[PDB]
């Protein structure tokens, strides 16, 4: 664990490091050569994990002779991390796109595929078109699944080295195999390595979030139902190899290894971590509060530093705003309603002394350049020249070292989300790359989140510091109660739906056996001998309902048997004659004139039809009845967990019931799969020409 | 001498003197320059008629801007500039300058040192073009001004007392307001509203004609008004409801009604007692967009070739709109709306156009309704093997990226609907830009960017430049057109098509299921197709018929309105009037005669004999609302001889006389600025009350009932009516409140 995982990558990355020079003299063709190299070794018993410090090198230096880019050392044990059943956290702008292509190259090797995920098609297919470089220098190809394209296509892309898609295009391409009549249909391979771009909305926000595919055409309007589902949570974890990536924003380490069974290692960054997060301060009221901050911004911004404000909402956003105003602060606010202006502010809110304000900040951030961005500039420009640059560049150094002189980017938290996540995430705006930076939470009495300390008095206590409006104090403990408030809340909420998963383990298990089942039968051309085999099974449960086992005659519903053949096996046998004509019957051999009777009537179909065409309606019926039954059972199971209310109650745990109910229907179904399979195939209408 | 033809070749002559003077204003210092400004003033102010400035001072702001912007006017933006001089839109196309077009009109307007109110959408774009701004301008001798919100009143007066102000239309409405709640005429920030010029008219004068600004304060009466109407509530035992409910008190029980347009605020009382079983504010001033802008001496805006709605300006502002011509050819070919059985024969036509055309190296643009929509083109152009991009509204840094890229041969770009003006597709791609992740550029490295960008750029214009595909047309056609002005901007080659099936929404704007339903019949087969002019034409006018009616319907909303504005205008000029004068002492003699002559015109009946007289009602009243208690009686006992007139006199006579007394122990000063302060307050109370009141009877304009004997109309004379009586009742109380006011006399 910890830093024993970490000093042990250290020094791989060492023997990485003194392999440079050696990989620096190899001939571009001999390093597209390493690969085969690489996968000659393996064939000849190699472990894969040898191949690291070698492996990365050629990768290091290919990256270097087509991308221009060298891989940091912190990169390499990114690297490394993401090559076992781990979360890699490396901080925003730390390199997570160039960083993947270390466990990718890696896992590509034993020609089994790698399945990089991404949150969008946009993503999939600018990874996939920028690496497709790279790695065919290596001797690899890059394939690309988008939504829309045809089955064909798709095979390609999953039989490609490695593969570039979203998370629902990977999950639906599972179910629709799973809905195949021969495995020739499938597009994907066995889910081998999943590298999962980020973490935290893939495999957190959208565990449980059912992929499904619905269902027009039925049964007995018909309006459409589901067919196939699979959770996000349970689709992951089929793949053999599962690891991604996300910000050092984090808090959910004990949810990664309670849904996935992922480690999360915190990867440093390249360069010192130097931006200063202070105290959170405690104010009375909001308007002690924003008067806090409208001070703060005074003080900075004389100094010459740059400030971002980031609120809760439109309407803070406009009273801090206005607020600055009358201090006669200029600034600028981010109103999602105009993106231009929006991206031109954000190209110099790193200015000196520049104030911006932002409502509930988002997405990974646009970077704040500090200085400003001088490139914004040369953009701006209609025929933009050497001197003209470099006059740019000059002036902008000079910003960019009197920003960083004065502090770099003081971030201002005006109120904490309930999620310590979202803050982390506005606060690592300032800091980037090694720049000097900070950060400051402000709280009120009055602020919202003074809630989750679930009691007034409680929290309403700290009035009793007094506040004052200048004489503030700073009390750390308070920075760390409210971070262990933010924690306590989170830790009820999974713990709420980590009792929802144990639940969804009872249908993700049932699935699993099913597919796995339906799959062995996808994988065979012949299933001659399971179906004689389901025969056996069907007509002695069938025969034990009229015939109780081993009882006298008298027991016997010879009338109710005659039917049931007839209605359900199209089988007309005159038992009640055999009975009254051999004494000498007895039951045991009535059960097998019966069975030897149904079987001859099926031989002398297959002579008629072929059996070439018997073994593949047989197998169509199988997979066809599958089907049916499972649709219907999905919808039982919909039912009777929604009926989570009337069942178990005064002390029997109510999930205790519920799997007992489940594994009672799960277990019936596949008895009524036997039954219906063999009531198709023995009531199947032939032509016979003749007897 | 037709329309808009005329007006441009008057305006066309007037560009080719202004290009003439263009060398005279090249030789001349910046320091001249500077001094044609109190050059044009010296004019202005010995009688020169400002539209004979126009040439001299566009040569001179357009010198100006070469030398300090380093960009210099053209034509199309000097005839921009004349039409923004008048009550007019000038409609100019994204990209064709709008911003620098602006600064002509401006400077302009400033000329007669009456201020000009620049007009933005937003806090932002006004700061930065006040900034872009006060060089070009500091540099013609003018100032410039920023008013934004929470900005202190003396920053706010400087700003105002600036050349040239710009700000929001929000802040400018408010300033408005709070300058009509001012109890002196130093409180006022702006100054009288001369000459507005709105930046973007369609979101601004449109889109927002209607959205009132509010000021609220609890700044009210207080209550016994909902516990006194409570104390009927504890009989209530719910069984005629009128009868019952009036049930005496005080104010109304004379057989007066409860539901009066008149007992109003007491009858919502009730309504609110007896609704209630299933402080506050109130406003304290109020204005809509429309009726603010109307208040300037002259209004002007641009927008782009975004018309379709020029007869609501014309008819809500009376403002023209000039089409300006683009400064170079525009060339976009908007190709004949096509019109498809079924949503999917459509999508196929789609499908098979982008495949054609992209083939051919052409970029296309693919405007849609929706998210689902986008999706399903999207899927489809996958299945045919097509390479594109959609812009995901989740992915903003994506979009960026998108767009960027946009232009480049055979791109495919699939947009959920795209907004107006928008950030721009350049052809070919971004040459300036694609150097912006370059760290360390040189010599060969840009020039090689830049000529390898030329010959994609030519290229894709040879190409036939962007081709815009509508999916589905909206029921606005400015949307429409918004979306294909996008293509062929500045000149460049492009094209749009529009496409539509039986199935699309839009087919229902056709009142006729089975009109709608005959196209069918020109039974459009699959891969074949033909074209009709005559279908482009019908959907267009079916959209200008749709809106025509919509804005039918608005007006009538801006009617009821109209009575508000003209309400507001009124009392507002009577508060500005006593407002702007130190002594109100004629206005406060004149009414307590009218008040005092009526008040006793009610027992006293001009002419009457002395037995139509009732006094037991006449000194009672006065000791009432006047604190006047004259026995007149016991007069009358011992002067039978002396007249009604002269009695009025006397009347009238002695409250002045206790009034002066009350004045000598408070000083004249004193009180000349208490008497426009009760004025002031007594008039922005019952306003208050009325605006309120106003507000309930307006929300009567819903079950009080009515597709029937015409709800408004009545509403406009109880309105009007209410406001004559509140008229009236201002002067009563005013007059009661300084006879009433105390103010310690000597001692003793
Ligand atoms: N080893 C490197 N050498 C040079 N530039 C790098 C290196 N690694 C990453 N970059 C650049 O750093 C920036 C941030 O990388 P990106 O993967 O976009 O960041 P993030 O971790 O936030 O996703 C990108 O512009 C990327 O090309
Ligand atoms: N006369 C000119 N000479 C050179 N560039 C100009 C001129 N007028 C405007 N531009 C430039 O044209 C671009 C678009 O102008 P803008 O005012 O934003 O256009 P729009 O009319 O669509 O609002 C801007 O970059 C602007 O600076």
């Amino acid at each position: 664990r910890n830093d024993r995982t970490l000093r042990r990558m250290r020094k791989v990355v060492n023997i990485i490091n003194a392999m440079e020079p050696e990989m620096e003299k190899l001939s571009d063709e001999e390093l597209k050569g390493k690969t085969a190299e690489f996968r000659a070794r393996l064939e000849k018993g190699e472990v894969l994990e040898n191949l690291i410090p070698e492996a990365f090198a050629v990768v290091r230096e290919a990256s270097k002779r087509v991308f221009g880019m060298r891989h940091f050392d912190v990169q390499l044990l990114g690297g490394m991390v993401l090559n076992e059943r781990c979360i890699a956290e490396m901080r925003t702008g730390e390199g997570k796109t160039l960083t993947a292509t270390l466990p990718a190259y890696l896992n590509a090797l034993t020609g089994k595929g790698v399945h990089v995920v991404t949150v969008n098609d946009y993503l999939a297919q600018r990874d996939a078109e920028n690496n497709r470089p790279l790695f065919e220098f290596l001797g690899l190809t890059v394939g690309i699944n988008l939504p829309g394209m045809p089955a064909p296509a798709k095979r390609e892309a999953y039989a490609a080295d490695i593969t570039y898609g979203t998370n629902n295009e990977y999950g639906f391409d599972y179910l629709r195999d799973n809905m195949a009549f021969s495995p020739e249909e499938r597009v994907q391979r066995k889910l081998h390595y999943a590298l999962v771009d980020e973490v935290d909305s893939i495999l957190i926000d959208e565990a449980r979030t059912p992929l499904i595919i619905s269902g027009p055409a039925e049964d007995s309007q018909n309006e459409n139902q589901t067919l196939a589902s699979i959770t996000f949570q349970n689709y992951f974890r089929l793949y053999e190899k599962l690891a991604g990536m996300t910000g050092t924003a984090d808090t959910e380490a004990f949810e990664f290894s309670s849904i996935y069974k992922l480690d999360t290692v915190v990867v440093p960054t390249n360069r010192p971590m130097i931006r200063k997060d202070l105290p959170d301060l405690v104010y009375m009221t909001e308007a002690e509060k924003i008067q806090a901050i409208i001070e703060d911004i005074k003080e900075r911004t004389a100094k010459g530093q740059p400030v971002l404000v980031g609120t809760i909402s439109i309407e803070k956003s406009e009273l801090v705003s206005n607020e600055l105003t009358k201090a006669g602060i200029k600034h600028n606010v981010l109103n999602a309603k105009f993106h231009a202006n929006e991206a031109a502010i954000v190209a110099q809110a790193g200015y000196p002394a520049a104030v911006t304000i932002a409502t509930n900040m988002a997405g990974r951030g646009t970077d704040i350049v500090l200085g400003g961005s001088w490139q914004a500039e040369v953009a701006a420009l209609e025929n933009p020249t050497a001197e003209q640059i470099e006059k740019i560049k000059a002036d902008w150094q000079v910003r960019h070292d009197a920003v960083l002189e004065a502090g770099g980017l003081h971030i201002i938290g005006t109120e904490r989300h309930e999620s310590r996540r979202i803050d982390n995430q506005l606060r690592g705006r300032s800091g980037r790359q090694g720049d000097a930076g900070s950060s400051r939470f402000y709280l009120s009495m009055e602020d919202a989140l003074m809630r989750i300390f679930a009691s007034d008095r409680v929290s309403g206590m700290m009035r009793k510091l007094g506040m004052k409006p200048g004489e503030a104090i700073e009390h750390p403990w308070v920075t760390k109660a409210i971070a262990n408030a933010q924690r306590k809340v989170e830790s009820r909420n999974f713990d709420i739906r980590k009792q929802l998963l144990e639940y969804d383990d009872v249908a993700n298990d049932q699935r699993r056996a099913i597919y796995s089942q339906r799959n062995e039968l996808l994988d065979v051309s012949d299933v001659s001998e399971t179906i004689n085999s389901i025969r056996e099974d069907v007509f002695k449960a069938t025969i034990d309902a009229y015939i109780p086992p081993q009882s006298l005659e008298e027991m016997w519903d010879i009338p109710g048997l005659q039917e049931r053949l007839k209605n359900d096996f199209d089988l007309d046998l005159p038992i009640a004659e055999w009975l009254d004509k051999e004494p000498e019957l007895h039951e045991e051999t009535l059960r097998e004139r019966i069975l030897a009777q149904s079987i001859e009537v099926y031989q002398r179909k297959e002579e008629v039809v072929g059996a070439e065409m018997m073994r593949h309606f047989e197998k169509g019926v199988m997979l066809q009845t599958l089907d049916s039954l499972w649709k219907e059972h999905l919808a039982a199971m919909d039912y009777l967990r929604q009926g989570i209310h009337l069942r178990g109650y005064a002390q029997k745990d109510p999930k205790q019931e519920y799997k007992r109910e489940s594994f009672s229907m799960f277990a019936a179904m596949l008895e009524s799969l036997k039954y219906e399979v063999i009531s198709t195939l023995s009531k199947v209408q032939v032509r016979m020409p003749e007897e």
